[PDB]
């Protein structure tokens, strides 16, 4: 058991192992940057906010900890450490997560500029590779967007969720009851488009403006898609629309690598059943210089029905405690 030191930070007492040096606030929690003497890395230490105040908080704390503990991939956030000052379950009240210090997101690095095609291959390749891994764990991100992408000055990228609707799949904005993993692929298309052009693909002013802009690019639903609409009102409203043909992408993204355009076409199909998967996209000719089928790993999946239970606060609390005590730090 490590030696802890106390320090007032972010309006509370932080209590941390001495490996974590010179805490410096930066930000479900509050965050300090710190220097980890054990590893020599700059890190984010996140003191979780009111983790066991309510059933909802406790449940969310457990889901967060468990998810993070299982994410072990270069292009996805990982847990460097999780600790509590508590010595017993009975004194267990706080949870601190430790990750790499993530000081820049995709926006901080790209800055609204057009990127070179090679540069977009590398960034998009890395998103899809993380996403293959996430999707193999039977997880849907659901809110993938530049701000949820940590990127260092070497353009090395990690998907995370820090916890704008411009990158959201159309079905997510229409509160569709059930989603497939290709909601995230939509988001990737939106991001990819923007990296190539320097402009937000669908900058809607509100909900309806967002869909309008979408349908302008990808067309109104065709007959195949209309047949899959369960809602009689949604069905009958789509039949009220004046048909739009889907724009030819080749002429929306002029001068772009023809392969970038083709991948965009396979990503940004209105029918989510027809969108390319992450694994399929990694094998696309566009990533030829990056693709290695023997280094695009998948996750072992785990039991996410345990997260969706209806339990007592003290039940969630004790389950989160076991997850803290069982943590084994990475290589
Ligand atoms: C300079 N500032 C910082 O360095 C900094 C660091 C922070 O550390 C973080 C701590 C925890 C998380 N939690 C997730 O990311 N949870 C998550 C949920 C669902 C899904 Cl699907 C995923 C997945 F899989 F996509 F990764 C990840 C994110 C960031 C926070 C704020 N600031
Ligand atoms: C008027 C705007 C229409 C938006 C239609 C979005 C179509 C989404 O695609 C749909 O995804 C569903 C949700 O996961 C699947 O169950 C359907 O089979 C699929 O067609």
């Amino acid at each position: 058991r490590p030696t802890f030191y106390r320090q007032e930070l972010n309006k509370t007492i932080w209590e941390v192992p001495e490996r974590y040096q010179n805490l410096s606030p930066v930000g479900y929690g509050s965050v300090c940057a710190a220097f980890d003497t054990k590893t020599g890395l700059r890190v984010a230490v996140k003191k979780l906010s009111r983790p066991f105040q309510s059933i909802i908080h406790a449940k969310r704390t457990y889901r967060e900890l468990r998810l993070l503990k299982h994410m072990k991939h270069e292009n996805v956030i990982g847990l460097l450490d999780v600790f509590t000052p508590a010595r017993s379950l009975e004194e267990f009240n706080d949870v601190y997560l430790v990750t790499h210090l993530m000081g820049a997101d995709l926006n901080n690095i790209v800055k609204s500029q057009k990127l070179t095609d090679d540069h977009v291959q590398f960034l998009i390749y890395q998103i899809l590779r993380g996403l293959k891994y996430i999707h193999s764990a039977d997880i849907i991100h659901r809110d993938l967007k530049p701000s949820n992408l940590a990127v260092n000055e070497d353009s090395e990228l990690k998907i995370l969720d820090f916890g704008t609707r411009w990158y959201r799949a159309p079905e997510i904005m229409l509160n569709w009851m059930h989603y497939n993993q290709t909601v995230d692929i939509w988001s990737v298309g939106c991001i990819m488009a923007e990296l190539l052009t320097g402009r937000t693909l669908f900058p809607g002013t509100d909900h309806i403006d967002q869909l309008k802009l979408i349908l302008r690019l990808v067309g109104t639903p065709g007959a195949e898609l209309l047949k899959k609409i369960s809602s009689e009102s949604a069905r009958n409203y789509i039949q009220s629309l004046t048909q739009m043909p889907k724009m030819n992408f080749a002429n929306v993204f002029i001068g772009a690598n023809p392969l970038a355009v083709d991948l965009l076409e396979k990503m940004l199909v209105l029918d989510s059943d027809k969108r390319i998967t992450a694994a399929q996209a990694l094998a696309h000719a566009y990533f030829a210089q990056y693709h290695d089928p023997d280094d695009e790993p998948v996750a072992d999946p785990y039991d996410q029905s345990l997260e969706s239970r209806d339990l007592l606060i003290d039940e969630w609390k004790s389950l989160t405690y076991d997850e803290v005590i069982s943590f084994v730090p990475p290589p």
